[PDB]
């Protein structure tokens, strides 16, 4: 027999996630981590819109 | 009948997602922040590596 087959697509579910940054600055030559400062407050700063591999 | 059937997989349409970081510190006492700064360079500071759960 002949099939007759549509594509289908599956749902997605997606909890959430985040990223740790542990870079936190002990010395204070280089440019190698951040200076750590001590108090939270959102300035405007994110991250790079990069996609993940899977 | 009978079915002959092989495995199938489906491709992701991943957009791109951007996180955000708002540890600005205001106060350069402590190390609960990070303290800001006026120009923005690369200086090759990139997030940890953990698995999206979905």
């Amino acid at each position: 027999h002949t099939i007759n087959q549509t594509p289908h697509s599956h749902s997605i579910s997606d909890p959430g996630h985040a990223h740790g940054v542990p870079f936190g600055a002990a010395v204070d030559n280089g440019n190698n981590a951040f200076d750590t400062g001590g108090s939270p407050y959102n300035n405007g700063i994110g991250t790079t819109q990069n996609q993940t591999g899977i």
